[PDB]
């Protein structure tokens, strides 16, 4: 079904990155686990090799742009193609009052939650354009991205800014057979890591835009957009 | 009714920010127009003058954050205060297909239209805040923020963020009566610099979140989130 896919999940050394890799993994795809900790990534691909996934990893920090091309030029010399699989889980976060946010928690946090998807697209777009082959691109933003708040300020903006930027990209990519989905999880007791991959696997097999699978945040979402609604100017 | 206020509009030498110069002005506020181009400042702050606007002009590029940090001291040194009305109206855009957006596009925009509003939500809050005056923030950001799109994806992207932190930033500095607002103005024949400038205007009176003042958008937002609830997983 993903036989003879490509997979590069960032921040797939553990959670729901990792979860991704081990379900698009049981499903045929090849993998590359990116996440920055190093002794993590070797536990955890170590284990995928355990389950009879083939998988590569790469310590990469995604905020540095160069490493984030050397590492994709990496996955074209290992597997022999650029991947046809992109998913951008990686994502930090700290709370706090808005009001006090500093210069280094905005860098930070919107360093990883955003930066860290736009050299992920940057990087990778082109190369899976120049395949001809299909291919797909998650990134897995949050619910807090459809509504800011005072606790989780930054990373709310960010994971707001991933959401628009892959409506953008699912929009611009059609022509090249490439679908674009995001993910946003409800973590403003918990969808498991690996009960989320599947719904994210599902979405790319279904080519969904929006993989919102938490039927529980439908009145939440439904209020907060109408008070946007209920805010444009008659007549 | 603004009389014996102080307000920092950035881009305020054009468009929008000096429509506001001018209408938050006739109301009475003391205007600070902080705006990148030193001829264009210099014309706009003369033609407010010549309008019996009390007002001192700033030569300020909003991503250096150490400059704004010397333009917030400067305004406590001419007005004698931090200002007690923040309007971040500066905005870029260059069109272009997402897939071939580049870093270079990636930065200008994303610096622009969200780092630059960080910038002065990081530079201002604090000093608002110290003040114990009761204050107000506005953010012009765009409709695009409401959807992402393939030959905006950068700015849409930035603006998606900027409406987000500001429904975060209301949320925090309400106990500080402080209000924040965000205006999306539909730019994707067309409402004028002083009209939309009336509305923001009308909009930090009422103390409103959205500013949205175009009847016509109604529609197709409601269709763009029906499409996200639509999309959230039964049951």
């Amino acid at each position: 079904d993903f036989q003879d896919q490509v997979a590069f999940i960032t921040g797939g050394a553990s959670g729901a990155g990792f979860g991704q890799a081990k379900v698009f993994g049981q499903a045929g795809a090849k993998i590359v686990v990116a996440d920055v900790r190093a002794e993590a990534v070797e536990k955890a691909v170590a284990e995928l090799e355990g389950l009879g996934i083939t998988a590569h990893g790469i310590v990469l920090d995604i905020m540095d742009r160069e490493a984030y091309a050397r590492a994709a030029d990496e996955v074209e010399a290992v597997f022999g193609q650029a991947p046809t699989l992109l998913s951008n889980t990686a994502g930090v976060n700290s709370f706090g009052p808005i009001e006090k946010t500093t210069y280094d928690d905005f860098d930070w946090i919107i360093g990883v939650n955003l930066n860290g998807v736009i050299n992920g697209m940057v990087t990778f777009v082109p190369r899976m354009i120049a395949s001809g082959r299909p291919g797909h691109i998650v990134t897995v933003s949050s619910l807090g991205g459809f509504m800011g708040s005072a606790l989780a300020g930054p990373y709310s903006a960010a994971k707001a800014a991933s959401i628009n930027l892959m409506e953008g990209y699912r929009q611009g990519l059609e022509k090249y057979g490439i679908g674009v989905s995001v993910c946003t999880p409800a973590n403003i007791h918990g969808l498991e890591p690996e009960k989320l991959a599947e719904a994210i696997k599902k979405g790319v097999e279904d080519n969904a835009l929006y993989i919102i699978p938490y039927p529980e945040v439908r009145e939440g979402l439904e209020k907060h957009f109408q008070a946007i609604i209920d805010s444009v100017a008659p007549m």
